[PDB]
């Protein structure tokens, strides 16, 4: 619970609170709540305010709270969260290793704080893990030190609901207002989501992360023993069931159920029977999960809690998918290379030196040529308080269009053909420039399989002195239209390589409204990541990759602002990645992408299988 | 090993060469290789490896390749790390400049014989008449490696004829801080399950 | 500085110091070093002993020299570094990220020691970083928190010089010598080295 104070807007920010001519008007806001809210058995911490400086004013109602009721402890933030006024430190949005310093005000590591000289209080956090868009990324590593080190005890999490206000149109349907749309200056125009639902209430794919890492099970493996440990302080394990299952690429093998019993703070050791062990090739993978059998108050029957996943021991391929009898042919021209086997054909465009049309039937597969691809729409987490008027040029965006990525193009080099005893062997160069200084260098190779596959083999090269990018793949448009996809990897939410610690790896299949997650400000969404088939129509990929699949362009989900005027267009957009950047982050005005997570190896591979039906 | 498949190809400017190798033990399959050999027509060649390590056994200790040369020369001259040796654990003390020794300075007499003179970095290595371009690792010795590993004092060895030479993609850190208990550090060990490496060979 | 008592060999490693019986002859090696080594202006930090348990007489000892000399710190090391017979934390071979528990003699992680709820003393290793051959791996992971943290202090390192011993042959050539190979039984045979230079002197690299 807290008080009604906050003077954010003064300077400096203690002007109405250090001067003692306001002491009765802010003296009438603190007792005359202690009176209203102490026979409760809820409330267990009070809080005097919220970003409103240090001064004496602040000291002087902190005994007459410890005066007259001394049952709970007294909490503030502002000024440092170190000061006489509270007795549990609370920072808000304090990083994890790294530490920023300011004049006057510093804001240490979280490690950093207790081992100081002189200090003895325990840490509880006010605010982490802003939630904007795309964000609750880099939370799993906040659950490994909460839980290793003993003083330290947890966070609040900002924030749940979103604010939004609705408003009609001259057609009667509606669509979702923010900021300053109503007819008002000043503005400030994305910061009143802060969301972590929408406003229906409909959840975010962000809460199935904070739902896996707050588990009240922890599990570990041991040769072929499962080891089960307990998080509850007062309660016995009365209605719990363990759900256990093994797997192989999709098909099931074994599978059985054990009722479980655990002491608050105890163990188990849980004896698993034999498995067979298969023989063919793959990853044999493990799935344990928790479920209640009865209907409480707070939830009906058959619900979940919590999940864990291992890798077993495997078994890898030896024989090799050869051969076939069929010899693709080819031929040549001044503009287009045509290679043909039976039915099937493709082309190649000589001077993008690009893939220019592929063909099925008699029927068009493809519009827009396949072309390399190197950013993302402008996420929230690197638009920080930049705007039109005034310019930062620590954000990632403003760097990015400093340097020019959105602005660069390619220059060809090289293409030559290459006819082998059982397939044929094209092979080009790329370069990308920009007012004369040379950006980019991509080299690939393409090669036609006698089967009907076809395997292609990049090789990618990075200057040292521009910024990190952020993708690396390439992009095209399909033109048929179908109702459901069908990938074997990682589901059924969305994922990112720095909030992947959800998900499990299984089969999965959806239509298609699911792969596109609406959020209010459009910006990029939906790649799926760690996934090894992908399979949509009449179409196959094989490798190892990230990947999306769409309705709608890239270029613009950058370009407008709104959600309810964008139009669909025409052939689905499909985008395949081979490395991908985190997203973070703590804050959203600095940058807070984690070191470890960023692209800066100067040398990059990957590989890729293109196949029909 | 057992070998598996090689195919000879022929280009308008130059020959491929296709080759892929598994390695197998107690009929249980632990490792996989699989490399391609391309020979230029200025004189150089050009080797690119593809390997692939199943996840059960322990992650190995080297990924690369090793030859014995039969002519013995004065110096060495390598671009990259140097004067010293160094580890990809334990590189924070060398610069990155030109170096020229003789060739007794590269071995490290321990008085326990062990693996030593592994140089990290580099981007040209130059001996001799030979030529070698890419980025990688490398040690030249005098000594094999089997006869390391064998005997027990440092007076005992004995010099072999010819020169062996490694070379070497990716390599483990050896840590440590105590010498009973296993102490590398979880970062800097061999884990990804896929690797690629490539280098030129040269002439002159 | 240091006095002579080590008793790593009884079970467990406290029978020879907790028993009373032996309190004259181990208090005659504390008192003729202090009475040694009190003028000179070097030796700034007192030490009792290392690796011999933990006892009623290391606690005996602690004020005896805590009383006839105040201006120096005294040090001790076995059974945890933790307890009453000493004032600055001193643990050997202590990790820097991970930890490994142990029964009744834990070693956490040396972030982690500070954190401790009711704990203010400093920290300074007395061993880390073993050098027998290829070592000093992980070497630059200590001098960024050494820099960061405030009241860590840094640390000792194991060992300076080799202890070989030389032998003849019949072609009068030297060799270095290592180990049990003289005829005794039983040895050894690598734990010899714990090398920074050679026994010549010659530097590593
Ligand atoms: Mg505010
Ligand atoms: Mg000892």
């Amino acid at each position: 619970d807290e008080a009604n104070i906050e003077t954010h807007g003064m300077v400096p920010m203690n002007r109405l609170t250090d001067d003692p001519r306001w002491l009765p008007a802010m003296s009438e806001r603190v007792t005359r709540m202690v009176q209203r809210d102490r026979n409760h058995p809820s409330v267990i911490i009070w809080s005097l305010g919220n970003e409103s400086g240090h001064g004496a004013n602040h000291d002087a109602l902190y005994r007459w709270i410890k005066s007259v009721d001394p049952s709970r402890p007294v909490q503030y933030e502002g000024g440092g969260a170190d000061t006489t006024a509270t007795d549990i430190i609370c920072p808000m949005y304090a990083r994890v290793d790294e530490d920023q310093p300011f004049p006057a005000v510093p804001k240490w590591s979280i490690k950093k704080w207790l081992s100081l000289p002189g200090e003895t209080r325990p840490l509880i956090l006010c605010e982490y893990a802003h939630a904007m868009g795309n964000s609750l990324g880099g939370f799993a590593k906040y659950w490994q030190a909460f839980r290793q080190y003993p003083r330290l005890q947890g966070g609040f999490v900002w924030d749940w609901v979103d604010q939004s206000l609705i408003k009609y149109d001259e057609n009667g349907n509606p669509w979702s207002a923010y900021g300053g749309d109503f007819g008002d200056t000043p503005n400030d125009r994305q910061f009143c989501m802060n969301g972590l639902v929408f406003a229906d209430r409909t959840p975010h794919p962000a809460l199935t992360e904070a739902k896996h890492q707050q588990q009240f099970f922890q599990f570990r493996l041991s040769g072929q023993t499962i080891e089960v440990t307990s998080e509850y302080l007062f309660r016995h394990s009365d209605n719990e069931l363990l759900h256990w299952m093994v797997a192989l690429d999709g098909k099931p093998l074994a599978s059985g159920e054990v009722p479980l019993d655990v002491a608050p703070q105890g163990k188990q050791l849980i004896e698993l029977p034999e498995l067979p062990q298969p023989e063919s090739a793959g990853q044999l993978w493990l799935t344990v999960r928790v479920v209640q059998p009865n209907a409480t108050a707070w939830s009906e029957a058959g619900h979940i809690s919590a999940w864990q996943q291992w890798r077993l021991a495997e078994n890898l391929s030896v024989t090799l998918p050869a051969a076939s009898h069929a010899i693709p042919h080819l031929t040549t021209s001044e503009m287009d290379f045509c290679i043909e086997l039976g039915n099937k054909r493709w082309q190649f465009n000589r001077q993008s030196g690009f893939l220019s049309q592929m063909w099925i039937g008699d029927k068009k597969q493809l519009l827009t040529p396949l072309r390399d691809q190197f950013t993302r729409a402008p996420l929230d987490n690197d638009i920080g308080v930049s705007e039109a008027t005034r310019i930062d040029p620590n954000a990632w965006v403003e760097r990015w269009k400093a340097a020019g990525h959105y602005q660069a193009e390619a220059a060809l080099l090289q293409c030559t053909a290459d006819t082998l005893a059982d397939a044929v062997l094209i092979t080009t160069a790329h370069a990308w420039q920009h007012q004369g200084k040379t950006l980019f260098i991509s080299r690939k190779t393409y090669r036609i399989d006698g089967s009907g596959q076809m395997a292609i083999t990049v090789d990618v090269e990075v200057a040292s002195d521009t910024p990190h990018p952020a993708r690396i793949g390439l992009n095209c448009q399909l033109a048929q239209v179908a109702e459901r996809v069908n990938w074997l990897g990682l589901g059924p939410q969305e994922n990112y390589p720095d909030r992947l610690t959800a998900a499990c790896f299984d089969r999965w299949d959806l239509p298609l409204s699911d792969m596109y997650t609406p959020y209010v400000f459009p910006s990029e969404n939906g790649l799926r990541c760690g996934t090894r088939e992908l399979n949509y129509g009449p179409h196959q990929w094989r490798g190892d990759f990230q990947f999306n699949i769409s309705r709608y362009s890239q270029q613009q989900l950058m370009e407008t602002s709104h959600r309810h005027l964008l139009h669909a267009e025409e052939g689905t957009w499909l985008n395949i990645d081979g490395f991908h950047m985190g997203i973070g982050g703590d804050d959203s005005w600095s940058p807070s992408v984690s070191a470890e997570f960023q692209l800066s190896a100067g040398r990059y591979h990957y590989q890729l299988v293109w196949c029909q039906k």
